[PDB]
């Protein structure tokens, strides 16, 4: 007798879910482990044409986000978050059972979860010890790679990727892959992003999201910023209809000169959450290091981190484990909140130390 | 040297994207061509909490819907629209250049989409002349397919796939392939669903939609259910977080029992509306012959069907062409809207008869 099971494939029987979730509803009450913008920003419906369906890509998503962005509307693709425009990629320039995308741990595991359902290979060069990048190391294993994949600022570690060793990256895979920089942070430190480099990069792409600094996770929406050749491509390959009207109707409202406003006052105000935490984790006795951050989470090292992590989760202040990850033991990771989660954080932390 | 478009895959730099969009805007009046329902429907949002993410499945529309629909919770999973259902289904039981799918011409184009951009074999069994299956033919070309697609009703014919010969499908794939029951138009029939079918079919799945009867398409809502063993293999593969809040709260509302009231209201409607267009249309001159419907669309055969199309287009009158399609020469699928837009049809059509 054959199961269901039997006609699956191989990679997918195989295969480990993303582990997002990690809930405890009614249980915590500071949630400090998604890097989501701490308070609800509100925002109502205002076109009520939900019997028809929307445009496939809403122009006003994409203008209002190109305006933003500075970049041209033809070089912008709106998707269902940042985790979509990483599929997309994947499934325009890997040819499954032949190509390979490559990224470097620790950092954000959608890269291998995507290319692993798809059934893309995984190439792995870990980062050095700072976490940058290891450019020889990337060098030596480019044969077949047709996607690079480079998160900065980087998620967990919180750091900007040297712009210089971009530059190195890029020239590496020129003609071989697509470079991928992952901004879904970079509004925290938006001097940092490389959007403004696409007319030298025939093959970089960016991602950019909603979910953090636009403090909008719950609309799923992100981009991809490329040049129009890739963006094109790509477009060749999204569903028919990626975005609901209300996501549309709400992002683009959200996008407004005004909507940019409120976003960069969230941003600052992070900015200076994140500094009062910083200062005063480094003083707590079971906080061994804490790391440099450019986003809005803070990775730390911990005395006996997995006591300290379930001891803070038991009292409902749920953050995000890291000791799993490579070069990551001992580490939780920090999404910085308001001043008041800021001191939950603190106190508890402070409860422990032995 | 390399371009851009070099690095693309073979099969994505071949394709062609699917003919969805056919747009005029304010220029058509009467938009009878994608099969939506043609009044909105309001609905506010309730849940402020945008700036945290979603659930993968949000509870209160698999609830919901499981109850509508009369199966169990654990044998529904909630996707953007029923589209993504067709993509996870080959995602999960398709190897790209191993497996196949199979479908039956004409129907539903996005299963040929789906397989061709992510890398899988199309094998076509063309329908009967009567539109029915062709079980002989599917029995023969079975070798290599993990996944039927059969549109019961059909789009674009409109007819339900007789319940005898689906029972001979189910026995012909019995451990060999899933079989897809594609019920997007379902709700116009309801007495003709295969959903009460789970318990004797473990490679079953059914795939519906919150886009037609519903009136829900600005949503891109839509369910697929089966077998626990299914739901649970199709889980592996979607992506984390694939519904918005705003449409998870959305989708709620318009299926709480007042919501289901409202639908079936709808569908009253809609069907007795397309009573009055079919028995209409077959007295025009240029119609030749309507075929018979369980839908909210209607195809017909017409006199130069091409001048036909071309004349109403041009004065405001948006249906959708059927010509190209396998057996479909000269046929035409109109929607069924409002009876000022169906009367509209009638005399754009009375106009013509040369
Ligand atoms: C580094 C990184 N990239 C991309 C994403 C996805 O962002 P989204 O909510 O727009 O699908 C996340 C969210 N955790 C992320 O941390
Ligand atoms: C037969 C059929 N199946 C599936 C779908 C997709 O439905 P959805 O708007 O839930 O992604 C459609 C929409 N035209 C359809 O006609």
């Amino acid at each position: 007798t054959v199961t269901i099971t039997d006609l699956a494939r191989e990679n997918v029987r195989n295969l480990t879910p993303y582990q997002s979730a990690r809930r405890l509803g009614g249980n915590g009450d500071v949630w400090l482990n998604a890097n989501e913008y701490p308070t609800a920003v509100e925002f109502q419906l205002t076109q009520q044409t939900l019997n028809r369906y929307p445009e496939c890509q809403p122009k006003a998503v994409i203008e209002n986000y190109a305006q933003y962005a500075g970049v041209k509307p033809e070089q912008v693709l709106v998707s269902r978050g940042a985790d979509e425009g990483i599929e997309l990629l994947i499934r325009a320039f890997c040819e499954p059972g032949k190509d390979a995308i490559l990224y470097c741990p620790p950092t954000y595991g959608m890269y291998s979860v995507s290319a692993e359902t798809i059934g893309v290979e995984c190439r792995t060069v870990p980062t050095l010890d700072n976490w940058q990048l290891d450019l020889q190391g990337i060098s030596d294993k480019l044969d077949g790679v047709k996607v690079v994949y480079v998160c900065s600022p980087n998620n967990p570690t919180g750091q900007l990727i040297n712009p210089q060793d971009f530059r190195t990256l890029l020239e590496l895979t020129r003609g071989k892959a697509i470079v991928v920089a992952d901004e879904a942070y970079i509004e925290f430190c938006p001097q940092a992003s490389l959007a403004g480099w696409l007319a030298e990069y025939p093959h970089l792409a960016i991602l950019r999201t909603l979910s953090k600094a636009f403090a909008l996770a719950g609309l799923r929406c992100g981009f991809t910023l490329a040049n129009e050749e890739v963006i094109n491509l790509l477009m060749k390959v999204i569903a028919p209809y990626p975005l609901s009207t209300p996501v549309a109707d709400i992002a683009a409202q959200a996008l407004s000169p005004q909507g940019i406003v409120a976003m960069r006052e969230r941003v600052a105000q992070i900015i200076a959450e994140r500094e009062y935490l910083i200062a005063a984790l480094k003083e707590i006795p079971c906080v061994e290091q804490v790391f440099d951050s450019e986003t809005n989470y803070i990775l730390a090292r911990f005395k006996a981190s997995s006591a300290v992590f379930k001891s803070l989760w038991d009292q409902g202040i749920i953050l995000r484990d890291q000791n799993k990850q490579p070069s990551l033991s001992g580490c939780l990771r920090i999404t910085v909140g308001t001043r008041e989660e800021s001191q939950r954080v603190i106190d508890a932390l402070r409860a422990e130390q032995v």
